[PDB]
DNA sequence: AGAAAACCCA
DNA sequence: TGGGTTTTCTTTTCTCT
RNA sequence: GAGAAAAG
């Protein structure tokens, strides 16, 4: 649309506003105004930018100059131009307070002053100055009184937003002053954009070469520090020259940040660089994005937004603190908005070519700025100052000359360095009051996770009724308000294995040592295994370094959504959706007493973690727990020196943590009045099958995946495993070798993924790879036939064909056909969840202007079922919040304290009915016939999709209220 | 690799 | 009708080219 | 970009 130079100079003038430097903008405006080619292609917005800037300084003569320049070249003043004019007229006492010409022309122009105060975004201080100007004269003007905020009136969301009800909202265990101090700590950790952590490695004792290298790097880094402060000042003068000669320049972009912070950034980029050099454009985009983030943090420090955030957060903590009482209790978004919400003043990203030019300029400073001696091993040897990194040609990756990387490797630097946003928050996160504001204090966290800069996700989120997202945001805040701590005993044991030779049986990666050590094939395989082990140990190193950092601290994990609705915590390395070790390290910081029923749920949780007794009732899982109590107590007491019963569990570290918790609870004097911090888990049987069976009301499926009450749990995977094992015997007696070598190897775990995936649009090749990976990890299985057996295991699993999951397949076929026809119409598949969240699919494999019908078709049934179980999770979260339950969730795995597992069940058995009492299939049908089938050009295609959508398959005969008495719906 | 057919563009 | 490409969906981490 | 690994 607009020219690239227009956006480029718009970014220039905006950054000149943000960095004082206003005579530079006036000079460039004058130079462009002189030349006829240059005075063309300016929009009104750049003169408007210089308008508000001279309004901030209040220079009346200069602003009258640029206002006179507005009328030339056919630009009439817009609303905000008049606003800045009112701001400068009121900044002085001119025109008897701005009415003598400005307000008369304001009324003559036909631009509404109400529309100025409402429609057009203004700064709050500028808005107050306009108020003072238009209050010196005309005192009969007053601001329109803003209404009380709207309260959502949907059927599922009536109960959570009904004012008259008995509520018990949970409060944190931390007082107001402690939470305020943690707010200060988080603010300091976010202003300093990186955090340094100690390695969990074994440290190296002082040696001659190690400390010689250690003092060599300090001298070289200080030398490059002075070199970088030379180069950036030289290019600052050189770019100010281009400003003063009438050229575009990046001079305010380098004055966005101080000299020091840029040099520190470039040094941290060298410290974080691997032995192999990274792509030049990737280094550029990383550097310029870091410049943007540090600018966003710096602008709030200068502009006074940080102090406003301080006062509001100190008032907001009264809701969460144990020692403070809000007069009427309410939700954190509601209490945030009831208090005066600060203006966001959203920093917007610059145009992408300007970002790339900044990254190129910084990286090309970094290339020709740093130098080092070549004679590293011999300091007395005379060597010229060899460039440390010239590989710009090369796909283009810079070269770390091997002296530097060997110097680092013999330096034994004990410190890793993280981003602020890659670390758990030290204070409770900001409430999700908007798709813009939430999670981190000073960083623009996104509502939906996305890649490659897909922006239609937000464009659906900001085009909604304002009360639609209220259910989702209050869910994410509830997921973010969970207080976590680190289980230190598990950390001690894992670091004991990590600092020694690792234990790959229990998940601790092996060192570069104990690696495997005609000939070429074996050497290549040894190098491959060495690289994989080194990579896994680097991952575990980073995770355990954050865990040891947060060992003594209470931290919060802010949550985002994806597009389809499911919720993930923002800090990546150490979260509760990670592996066995990561879940074993994490624990609830707030603890709730067990009560009369908590210890039974702890024991059932332990038996669920062992992986034994999956086919059993709860009474016999509990009887198993009493059977193996001595093994539990020995595993808790002697993990690595006892009989190691916990190691044989399917999730050994979580089993060990639960063994410790159960051992503390049993040996307690009153196990009912024991404060338990362990998250007890409840999981759906087959949630794709659960939601398909509840949509189709299929009695056979509902009985099959436990929507109908039964004494014993029912698994589809154990059914199909025996149903293919009978043919494994029947073909083995015909003398087939592939059936003969699979004896004792047809389990739930090898067919679990395939029968999980049959309800989605799976092909036989994907099922083949699915069983193939599981057969590769089978050590007892001979590895020769792993390919062949995989084919034999996607054959004979046609047992799902014989009228198995029938209404499931009808629902699947209609969703698949709907996605196919929507995409063949040319449109992307969108739908609104029953809680109101709009969902769009970012597939678009044109290059991105057509929808990829294969990807849309294969994506619609999983994305829709994930939307439903995310909505079910959010309803369960909200109605547990009304009953004072601490709830988190790994994507159908609902986690809470043991004392709440009954209540969490009941809400899970209520909001599954209340969600599925609504005609989700019919509401989806009418939404997609209104949104997608109302076009004039494609009446026949709309008729075909109309016949498809209006032929939603009929519900079966299953009363959903039975789910209320289903014991093993979630177990 | 390879056992593998269906969909999309010629 | 003939030839090329994918293979159910999402999320996350690490070192080597 | 491949080498892997993890969660639903
Ligand atoms: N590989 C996968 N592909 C698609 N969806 C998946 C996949 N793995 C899990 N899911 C989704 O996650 C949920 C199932 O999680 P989970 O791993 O607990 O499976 P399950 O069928 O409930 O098995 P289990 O018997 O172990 O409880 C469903 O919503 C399902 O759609
Ligand atoms: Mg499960």
């Amino acid at each position: 649309q607009l020219s690239g130079q227009q956006q480029r100079l718009l970014a220039f003038f905006k950054c000149c506003l943000l960095t004082d430097q206003l005579p530079l903008a006036h000079h460039l405006l004058v130079v462009h105004h002189g030349q006829r080619q240059k005075r063309k292609l300016l929009t009104l917005d750049m003169y408007n930018a210089v308008m508000l800037g001279w309004a901030r300084q209040g220079a009346f003569k200069e602003l009258v100059y640029v206002l006179f320049m507005v009328k030339d070249a056919g630009l009439t003043p817009d609303l905000l131009s008049y606003a800045a004019a009112l701001q400068c007229m009121g900044r002085q006492d001119q025109d008897a307070g701005t009415i003598e010409r400005c307000l008369e022309q304001m009324s003559q122009e036909g631009l509404k002053l109400q529309a100025l105060f409402t429609a057009v975004l203004l700064s709050e201080e500028d808005r107050a100055t306009v108020l003072k100007a238009v209050h010196k004269v005309k005192p009969t003007f007053s601001l329109p009184p803003q209404l009380p905020p709207p309260v959502n009136t949907s059927k599922l969301l009536r109960d959570v937003y009904a004012k008259d009800g008995r509520v018990s909202y949970p409060k944190l265990h931390l007082p107001l002053k402690t939470l305020q101090c943690l707010f200060e700590k988080q603010l300091h950790m976010e202003l300093a954009s990186r955090v340094c952590v100690v390695s969990v490695e074994k440290p190296t004792l002082p040696s001659k070469e190690v400390k010689h290298a250690r003092k060599t790097l300090k001298t070289l880094r200080d030398q490059w520090e002075k070199a970088l402060c030379r180069a950036l000042r030289e290019t600052k003068n050189r770019l100010e020259r281009e400003v003063y000669e009438g050229r575009f320049s990046l001079y305010p972009f380098l004055c966005l940040l101080d000299e020091r912070e840029v040099v520190r950034m470039l040094l941290q980029v060298l410290q974080a660089l691997p032995a192999q050099g990274e792509s030049f454009t990737t280094l550029a985009r990383e550097l310029s994005a870091r410049t943007f983030s540090r600018h966003v943090v710096q602008r709030q420090r200068v502009s006074g937004q940080v102090q406003a955030l301080q006062n509001h957060y100190r008032k907001y903590l009264c809701l969460l603190a144990s020692d403070a009482e809000v007069p009427e209790p309410c939700l954190p978004r509601q209490y945030w908005e009831e208090l005066g919400a600060p203006e966001a003043l959203r920093e917007q990203p610059w145009p992408l070519p300007v970002q790339m030019e900044l990254g190129k300029l910084l990286a090309e400073m970094l290339v020709q700025a740093t130098q080092m001696p070549c004679s590293l091993d011999k300091p007395h040897r005379s060597s010229r100052l060899v460039p440390v990194l010239y590989h710009v040609y090369s796909i283009g990756i810079l070269k770390p000359h091997p002296a530097y990387v060997q110097l680092l490797e013999k330096a034994a630097e004990p410190t890793l360095t993280f981003e602020a946003v890659d670390v758990p928050m030290l204070c409770p996160p900001l409430p999700w009051t908007s798709p813009h504001s939430g999670a981190f204090l000073l960083s623009p966290t996104k509502l939906m996770r996305t890649v490659e800069g897909a922006t239609q996700h937000q464009e659906l989120l900001e085009t909604c009724p304002p009360t639609a997202l209220h259910g989702a945001l209050d869910a994410l805040t509830q997921l973010g308000n969970c207080a976590w701590r680190v289980n230190g005993r598990v950390l001690d044991l894992v670091l004991q294995l990590f600092q020694a030779k690792g234990c790959p049986q229990l998940g601790v990666p092996a060192p570069p040592s104990e690696a495997p050590q005609e000939l070429r094939r074996e050497l290549a395989h040894c190098q491959k295994v060495a690289r994989e082990m080194h990579s896994l140990r680097a991952e575990a190193l980073y995770r355990l370094s954050l865990a040891q950092h947060l060992r003594d601290r209470v931290f919060w994990l802010p949550h985002n959504m994806d597009f389809r609705g499911r919720t993930y915590p923002c800090p990546p390395h150490f979260n509760h959706l990670g592996s066995d070790v990561a879940r074993a390290l994490l624990e609830f910081a707030q603890g709730r007493p067990l009560g009369p029923h908590g210890l039974d749920w702890l024991k059932i949780h332990l038996v669920n973690l062992t992986g034994l007794k999956k086919r059993e009732p709860l009474r016999k899982r509990l009887a198993f727990a009493e059977e193996v109590m001595d093994d539990i107590l020995d595993s808790a007491d002697q993990p690595l020196t006892g009989r190691k019963w916990w190691m044989g569990a399917e999730e050994p570290w979580q089993t060990l943590a639960c063994c410790m918790e159960v051992a503390n609870a049993v040996r307690a004097s009153d196990p009912a009045a024991y404060v338990s911090h362990l998250p007890v888990h409840q999981d759906g049987s087959c949630n794709g099958l659960q939601h398909y069976a509840a949509l189709g009301r299929d009695s056979v499926g509902a009985a099959s995946v436990n929507l109908e009450p039964s004494d014993v749990p029912q698994d589809v995977y154990s059914g199909v495993a025996a149903q293919v094992e009978v043919f494994r015997r029947q073909d083995a007696q015909r003398g087939m070798r592939v059936a003969q070598v699979l004896e004792g190897f047809i389990t739930r775990k090898v067919v679990k993924q395939t029968v999980m995936t049959v309800v989605y649009g799976v092909t036989r090749y994907g099922g083949r790879l699915q069983i193939e990976k599981r057969l590769r990890e089978l050590s007892d299985f001979p590895q020769e036939f792993v390919w062949e057996a995989s084919h034999y295991l996607v054959r004979q699993v046609f047992k799902s064909l014989q009228e198995m999951f029938s209404g499931t397949r009808a629902i699947q076929h209609w969703l698949t056909e709907s996605a196919r026809l929507i995409s063949h119409m040319g449109s992307v598949v969108e739908w609104v969840t029953p809680l109101g969240v709009p969902v769009i699919q970012p597939y678009r494999l044109d290059s991105s202007r057509k929808p990829n019908t294969r990807k849309q078709k294969n994506g619609f049934p999983p994305n829709f079922i994930h939307s439903l179980d995310s909505s079910h999770m959010m309803l369960t979260a909200l109605h547990c919040y009304r009953k004072g339950l601490t709830f988190v969730s790994v994507h159908d795995c609902y986690w809470t304290h043991a004392a709440d597992v009954s209540v969490m069940n009941q809400v899970c058995r209520e909001q599954f009915v209340r969600l599925h009492s609504e005609p989700i299939l019919q509401d989806l049908s009418r939404f997609l016939v209104k949104r997608f089938c109302s076009e004039p050009q494609k009446i026949l295609e709309a008729s075909q999709l109309k016949e498809t959508l209006q032929a939603v398959p009929k519900p079966g005969a299953f009363d959903l209220e039975q789910v209320k008495r289903s014991t093993y719906f979630f177990s």
